[PDB]
């Protein structure tokens, strides 16, 4: 060999830092990046999906259309923004049937009606697998980022946690069958519904937010860390879904590590007064900000 | 049983666009990049993309395809008449790859953003067994400027000179160990294209069609003369030629015509409009004339 240092030695959050430091950056650091334009505050981010890594070209393309709008809007919702206008930059190999790529724009299509954004434009390439980057513009009147939770607020999440993990996990049992509980969460997986009906809420009240992409655990680290503060939560709060329980048991698993660990979820993970409390949302006050680092389960602390 | 379905490769990269606007029943699509109405204004949103083994290889100095990763989207933008604003960078990498090769690149994209005044805000880094290159920027203007609306009788230019990117790039795949410096000016026009950042006045005050040529002279004038239902006429001996160029033909015997009609990625824009609007204090030059009909002429031929 020769020895210099790679990639793989400095971890995917050291690059970015070093990014961010090459750049000399400001605005690097949260799920999307606002940007001041007529009094407003635009929203860009992006994410991708890469075949073998978050698909395979036998899943259902329209679903993998759904996904690649969803999962952007949910950065853009997590920042107190609604989704605006989308470019998709293809990587594609000769070989693929045109229908492939028809079908996912349908899912593309399908995504967007129901976000209410357009996509306007994008790119082709030829390559070996198929990559899928999203890019997406959003706007606000107020941007959520991570680095304004005050001491005192508490901590919510949206819907259930833990859903995605095991619907993967079941993919990847290749069976032959699956149990009607088992395709709901095969489904929440394969199809995850950006929490766009939270917006209102999160641009309103919320002095921190982001999406949960990476799991509750890992995310909250995030978060605890721009806002410079620490973070109790409590195991036996954590919104647990039907399915999820009857996964656990069905493979002797248990149900707080998937809700804890689990990751790909896209759900949200913000915080404020108690009071700002909106019941006709299914959030869940599972934690609260206290003053110190790091983040803390029942007492006992734990990271990525 | 079998498969009779179509696949990609039969259908090609734009039959495939047709497809991908058809079925999105976009309007918009088709340009350059895409106008969005906003706050009075337009927003101009575009993308490109650079992967390894096609479009460089990872033995090129990082700092360039990373001055030439926002530089090519610049062009697009500085092409329908707008300036650059912000950008996003997603990079799909190889975990063995040299945190320096990262950040040289990075050096590169920082010194393009401080030339064109735009900024890179944010974007994406994804695990993959090539280097992966997708850069989304978002600019503005007062007037969009697609490739649709040339006229009748307008004038046909082009900025700076025609093939020496083509020059460039065949002299880095012969991987000498020196070049001579007029070789060096070359391999820089392919490996360091500067987007025509200084026509963006012009083409958004008197352009009335515009694009930036990134395939070929030939190539891209039929984009632009199919997409305005008009057939552009050129004449071969008044392309733009630069002396290196000429220098590198005459050394290694080629064509220098053929070099500024089918040369690539030069990065250089392709506008008409009448003779009268020309502004001599700006490097266009005169190609030919929109006249009435369809498809792409030189010389007589198509
Ligand atoms: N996957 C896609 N989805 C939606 N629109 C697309 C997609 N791919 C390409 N387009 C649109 O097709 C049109 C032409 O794209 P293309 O990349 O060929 O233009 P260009 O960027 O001008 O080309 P070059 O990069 O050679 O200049 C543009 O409007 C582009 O946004
Ligand atoms: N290649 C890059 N260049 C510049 N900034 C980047 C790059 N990649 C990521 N970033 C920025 O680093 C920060 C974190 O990126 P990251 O992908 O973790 O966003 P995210 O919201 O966590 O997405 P996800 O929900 O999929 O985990 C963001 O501000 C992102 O824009
Ligand atoms: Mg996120
Ligand atoms: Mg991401
Ligand atoms: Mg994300
Ligand atoms: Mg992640
Ligand atoms: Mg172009
Ligand atoms: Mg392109
Ligand atoms: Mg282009
Ligand atoms: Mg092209």
């Amino acid at each position: 060999g020769s020895f210099t240092m790679r990639l793989k030695e400095l971890g995917e959050f050291g690059l970015i830092d070093l990014i961010k430091k090459t750049l000399e950056s400001k605005v690097i650091g949260d799920d999307t990046a606002p940007v001041e334009y007529c009094s407003k505050k635009l929203l860009l981010t992006t994410d991708v999906l890469n075949e073998g890594v978050h698909f395979l070209r036998s899943y259902i393309p329209e679903a993998v259309g759904w996904k690649a709008i969803s999962v952007n809007v949910s950065d853009v919702i997590a920042n107190g923004g609604l989704p605006k206008w989308a470019l998709i930059s293809l990587n594609l190999p000769e070989d693929l049937e045109v229908s492939y790529v028809e079908r996912f724009y349908i899912g593309v299509k399908r995504a967007c009606e129901f976000y209410k954004c357009e996509v306007v434009g994008g790119n082709i390439s030829k390559s070996e697998k198929i990559g899928i980057s999203v890019f997406l513009v959003g706007e606000t009147e107020r941007f959520v980022g991570r680095d304004g939770a005050r001491l005192g607020d508490s901590v919510f999440v949206s819907g259930t946690l833990g859903d995605s993990r095991a619907g993967l996990e079941l993919l990847l049992m290749e069976k032959e069958e699956y149990e009607p509980f088992e395709l709901a969460l095969i489904q929440r997986h394969l199809r995850p519904t950006a929490r766009i009906d939270y917006v209102k809420h999160i641009q309103k009240y919320a002095n921190a937010s982001m999406d949960i992409s990476d799991g509750l655990v890992a995310d909250a680290n995030h978060l605890a860390q721009r806002s410079g503060v620490k973070i109790e939560i409590l195991s036996e709060k954590l919104p647990l879904s039907n399915e999820l329980k009857m996964y656990c048991e069905k493979y002797g698993k248990n149900p707080i590590e998937y809700a804890l660990f689990g990751g790909e979820d896209y759900q949200l993970l913000f915080t404020h007064p108690k009071e700002r409390w909106n019941p006709f949302l299914d959030m869940t006050e599972i934690g609260r900000v206290e003053e110190g680092e790091g983040v803390f389960v029942d007492g006992k602390k734990v990271e990525p």
